């Protein structure tokens, strides 16, 4: 636990509701229980956030007298400010029910301790309507075997089944095949989450078809497809040993049985510097582990492999991951990429193209005295035998190559004036070469599995299936983050629709006005960043083809142009390269270095035409359809321009669809079972709007009873007299002398506000 993570959790910390702890006559009630962010157990223990205690008899009312119960105390009572006391689901046991809504008071202390209960108890899935909650439990529990898929699939009453990951497998498959309505699941959260998981066991799900008798061909390479996606686009972090280093999406249409039809798969994003450089403890992609380790001594005499230590692209002291079998995982991969339906020569030319990345990385580049220069790039005279094989096996022309990397033309006039690149600059595009091999190649095995996974007439109604990260808040939050908090920004309006339009519903239904509910958009921050012309991504799209571009211009435009809105903020530490986002969950400061040199990360020019000019079929096929544009920086060659066409066109699918999602939370950062970090945990029941889906569950007339659960509640029907128990409540809320604005009666039910129905009670 950080003091950045300590002071961040405070800040989320608010106290709502006021503490009831005295009867009518003045008395402490017996036993009384509440939380408190007072205790030394707190103060000495970085993971605990509150403490229980027992407000003792003959308390006062201004200044509350406490004895710490849980974790166990020294009995002694102190004195608190009730400021400083949340109220307490005494006699409640959190694994009776699943729903966070259920309980009568959802506080933060409270809604820690339902959680917690549950995750020690190993209960890892809890509801918060329309959220499920999912805690990595960090172990297999056996939830999510064929027998458990079986049971969520084959159960006849839904409500009978607990919180679980299939829970919302079942609930849209169930709305798609019952309305012809699209549906989408979003798994996000931070790295470590789970997310991978519950993305593995939800697809699993869809694939059980109670009777077997469909062709099953499509769904083989569907379900083949993920250890593929895992080794080259996962990676071990400090954080993760399977990091997933790119956005997923996915498309499927599934038989109401069960069973994969038709899919299509969309990877956005990919971390393209861990191909070239690794931070200590950390590796490269789990595939060229597996490959140098698990490929047989004919294709390492073929390729001409060395060992996992002997690459200067990959990190040498971090090859090894407890627990991964990179040699096992190399079998699955290519048993996968064969149900993939690719031939033996077709993996043969993945594994070369692979190889050849490697080997072109151990390239050492120097600096020549030639053509009246003194730092004219060149590549190192026993190094000429490794640039050939790299190039041979990446089928291409390394005199060609050796050009591109080496001699610079400025076409100027029509003219063209020939240079040279010095050893930095060639060292560049060495490694930009490195990095579009690596990215297309892994483009091209799922446009390859599209081909054949596809459906013929494209999609209609189909399962949408989004795997992201969260909203990122890190000390120095990049162009990557900001992207990601871009895309939650997206996803942020489609959570506050749904849940706004099935309460709309509701109140329609029962005619009620709706007038009442009120909640925001997040329109303006979407705007400061998308807007055309008048955003962040206008202003770095600017910076990028500006001449003259630099990060702190980009800063200044923005500071400048969008001072106009309350959403754009400058830092104040480092206002020159430092600014700050209004987002939806609080303010996130993000630094501007690197953001141009970032953005505009993407290998152009007649490098790309000499791939295209490639005599084999798959290399050909790796940058088929680009822009062509050498000279010199279009922005259909940006990273920005590019992901915001990908978002726009990924959101107009989900905006089209009914979305489900399940926020997935780490509950300590040493991958260690049956943990709780209350800070860490705190800051993503923030960050997952898991909080706000409860305050807004529970904003205007919330409680709903019948007229009949009403009329039992004062102890004295529906179908015979339900105009007479219409007005025999309509008598009861005038005689109880409660005001118009906290009550309103329906057609079939009481719709009353969280305060009226508490004045009701009392």
């Amino acid at each position: 636990v950080t003091n950045e993570e300590i002071k961040t959790a405070s800040k989320i910390v608010r106290r709502v509701s006021n503490v009831e702890a005295f009867d009518k006559s003045g008395s402490v009630f017996k036993g009384y229980q509440i939380w408190t962010d007072i205790s030394p157990t707190i103060e000495n223990d970085p993971n605990i956030m509150f403490v229980k205690c027992v407000v003792q008899q003959g308390s006062k009312k201004e200044k509350l007298t406490v004895v710490q119960i849980d974790p166990p105390g020294t009995g002694t009572p102190y004195d608190i400010d009730p400021t400083h006391a949340w109220n307490c689901n005494s006699q409640v046991d959190p694994m009776s029910f699943g729903d966070i809504g259920l309980l009568n008071h959802t506080n933060i202390p409270c809604v820690l301790d339902f959680l917690k209960h549950r995750y020690l108890k190993n209960q890892i899935y809890t509801t918060a309507v329309p959220l499920i909650v999912a805690i990595n439990p960090y172990k297999d529990l056996g939830n999510t075997t064929n027998e458990w898929i079986r049971r969520y699939r084959d159960t006849a009453d839904h409500t009978k089944l607990p919180p679980h990951v299939f829970t919302c497998a079942r609930e849209a498959l169930s709305n798609l095949h019952g309305v012809n309505k699209s549906q989408t699941i979003i798994v996000s959260g931070e790295s470590g989450a789970g997310k991978t998981e519950a993305t593995k066991q939800i697809m699993r799900y869809f694939a059980s078809s109670k009777s077997g008798n469909m062709d099953l061909r499509i769904q083989t390479a569907i379900m083949a497809a993920n250890p593929v996606l895992e080794a080259f686009g996962n990676a071990k972090t400090i954080r993760n040993n399977n990091s997933s280093r790119f956005g997923r999406f996915m498309q499927l249409v599934i038989s109401h049985e069960g069973g994969i039809r038709y899919g299509s798969v969309v990877a956005f994003l990919l971390e393209k510097s861990r191909i070239i450089t690794q931070d200590d403890n950390e590796r490269s992609y789990h595939i060229f582990y597996q490959f140098l380790k698990g490929a047989n001594s004919t294709m390492k005499s073929k390729f001409g492999l060395k060992g996992v230590t002997e690459y200067k692209l990959l990190n040498p002291n971090s090859t090894e991951v407890s627990g991964v079998d990179d040699v096992k995982d190399f079998e699955e991969v290519i048993e996968s990429l064969k149900n993939m339906e690719l031939s033996e020569s077709d993996i043969e030319v993945i594994f070369s193209i692979v190889a050849g990345i490697l080997t072109l990385g151990n390239v050492r580049l120097i600096e020549k005295q030639e053509a009246g220069l003194s730092d004219a790039a060149a590549i190192m005279d026993e190094d000429m035998g490794v640039f050939n094989k790299a190039c041979e096996l990446m089928y291409l022309d390394p005199e060609l190559i050796k050009r591109e990397i080496l001699i610079k033309v400025t076409v100027a006039g029509g003219t063209k004036i020939e240079g040279r690149w010095n050893k930095n600059d060639a060292e560049v595009l060495k490694s930009s070469l490195c990095k579009a091999m690596y990215e297309k190649l892994f483009l091209w095995i799922i446009r390859h599995l599209n081909s054949r996974i596809e459906p013929e007439g494209g999609f209609k109604t189909f399962m949408g299936m989004l795997d992201i990260f969260g909203f990122e808040v890190f000390k120095n939050n990049s162009l990557e983050q900001l992207f990601i908090n871009i895309t939650n920004e997206m996803l942020q309006k489609n959570f506050v629709d749904i849940v706004f339009e099935r309460e709309s519903k509701l109140y329609k239904d029962e005619g009620i006005s709706t007038a009442e509910l009120k909640y925001t958009s997040n329109k303006e921050v979407i705007n400061v960043l998308c807007e055309k012309g008048k955003s962040v991504l206008s202003y770095l799209e600017d910076q990028c083809l500006a001449p003259g571009g630099t990060d702190e211009k980009f800063v200044s435009s923005c500071a400048t142009n969008l001072k106009e809105n309350n959403k754009f903020t400058p830092a104040k530490v480092a206002s020159n390269k430092n600014f700050i986002i209004q987002h939806t969950i609080g303010p996130i400061q993000y630094c501007a270095e690197s953001f141009l040199l970032k953005n505009k990360d993407v290998l152009r020019g007649d490098l790309v035409e000499v791939i295209k000019d490639s005599p084999n079929p798959i290399v050909q096929q790796l940058f088929e359809g680009q822009v062509i544009e050498k000279g010199k920086i279009a922005k259909g060659s940006l990273i920005g321009s590019q992901f915001l066409n990908q978002l726009t066109s990924l959101m107009n699918l989900i905006n089209s669809t009914e979305p489900h999602f399940i926020r997935c939370i780490k509950p300590n950062e040493n991958k260690k079972p049956l943990e709780w970090c209350e800070p860490k945990i705190l800051i993503q029941l923030h960050a997952l709007s898991i909080l706000e889906a409860l305050v807004l569950r529970q904003l205007g007339y919330s409680y709903r009873r019948t007229f009949e659960e009403f009329l039992y509640q004062y102890k004295f029907a529906a179908e015979d007299s339900s105009v007479e128990n219409q007005n025999k409540c309509v008598n009861i809320l005038k005689l109880s002398g409660l005001s118009e604005s906290m009550y309103k009666i329906g057609k079939s039910m009481v719709f009353l506000k969280q305060e009226g129905a508490k004045i009701l009670t009392k």
